[PDB]
């Protein structure tokens, strides 16, 4: 019977209309107000384009959604409206649809991002602390509003390196947290899927996002994209096991009385825990300081209940200089 250690009662205390996204009655804006300038991104659920608001002539992001259930689209919209205005949360400006096809488009404030594959390698030690801290504000905020992002990964973190601005995007897989609720484990992207999803523990919570963040963080400091490189869901768990060790996994499975699929349990085998320093090399030496390791260690824990909360992560000494600069 797992439950969140923090913000567990957020949706319990708020009006049913706050979290009842299926009751939402979408108020469609004007399709023609926004025009496509250039394609900038794509995914299995949508196509993204840099656009222009014909009225004010300012930039915008046009996320054209691929065919999907009415329920899922109202969910992303409700979540975007509830989070609009929060620290580093992408800002939903409008919602429109194509009359004939009914193809919906979500309009967002613009963010001039820089592909992480090219950006990350140039980030300095301080840049990593700064940006991870900013991403942390976004997670503590959405969690405090009773929402799990469920798809934290580089591609969903827009970074304008010039203006040092950060935005957490694509809430298409986000969901409201309800104590005891059993959620679908088919969320997030494989490399950032936490153990809970890989072993079918359905009653997960905000902590799922912290494992994902931890994967991102580990990839940045160790300069290894992605950190846990698995080919399918089974292999994803195996790559994690060979690092954290199988004792921790077995302890985890016993705590939540979970039985691993015979096949999976066979693939995982048995592995000793590998110290985080064995991943250091001349390419990442200038980033793997002791504070970084202590911090990463507290994020990548099998037991989702053991992981630091977004709020705790922000106070870790690792971010001490980022906080000091902010409070100046
Ligand atoms: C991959 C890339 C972008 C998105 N969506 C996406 N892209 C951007 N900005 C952007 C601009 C230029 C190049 C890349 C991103 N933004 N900016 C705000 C929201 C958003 N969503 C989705 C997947």
């Amino acid at each position: 019977m797992s439950k969140a250690r923090v913000y567990a009662d957020v949706n319990v205390l708020r009006p049913k209309e706050y979290w009842d996204y299926e009751a939402l009655t979408v108020q469609w804006g004007e399709q023609d107000d926004y025009e496509v300038v250039r394609k900038v991104g794509r995914g299995k659920y949508s196509e993204v384009f840099e656009g222009i608001n014909v009225n004010n002539n300012e930039k915008c992001i046009i996320k054209i959604l691929k065919p999907v259930k009415k329920k899922k689209i109202k969910r992303e919209i409700k979540i975007l409206q509830n989070l609009c205005g929060g620290p580093n949360i992408v800002k939903l400006l409008d919602i429109v649809r194509d009359q004939h096809s009914k193809t919906p488009s979500l309009i967002f404030e613009y963010v001039n991002n820089t592909d992480f594959k090219v950006l990350y390698p140039t980030l300095t030690d301080y840049d990593i602390r700064y940006y991870i801290y900013e991403l942390l504000k976004a997670l503590d905020y959405c969690h405090s509003q009773g929402i799990m992002h469920r798809d934290v990964k580089p591609h969903n973190v827009m970074i304008d390196h010039e203006l040092r601005k950060l935005r957490l995007i694509d809430w298409g897989l986000a969901e409201f947290y309800h104590p005891g609720k059993e959620y679908n484990v088919r969320v997030a992207s494989r490399y950032f899927k936490g153990p809970e999803l890989l072993v079918d523990l359905q009653d997960y919570d905000y902590s799922l996002d912290m494992w994902s963040l931890g994967c991102m963080f580990a990839g940045m400091i160790f300069r290894k994209e992605p950190f846990f490189y698995g080919h399918d869901n089974h292999d994803q768990l195996v790559k994690i096991a060979k690092v954290l060790g199988t004792d921790g996994l077995n302890a985890y499975l016993n705590k939540y009385r979970i039985e691993l699929d015979p096949q999976l349990e066979a693939l995982v085998g048995r592995h000793s825990r590998k110290p985080w320093l064995k991943f250091m090399n001349a390419d990442n030496q200038h980033l793997v300081s002791p504070e970084a390791i202590d911090f990463l260690d507290k994020l990548l824990r099998y037991d989702h209940q053991e992981r630091l909360t977004a709020l705790e992560a922000m106070t870790h000494p690792y971010f001490q200089q980022v906080r000091a600069a902010e409070n100046s």
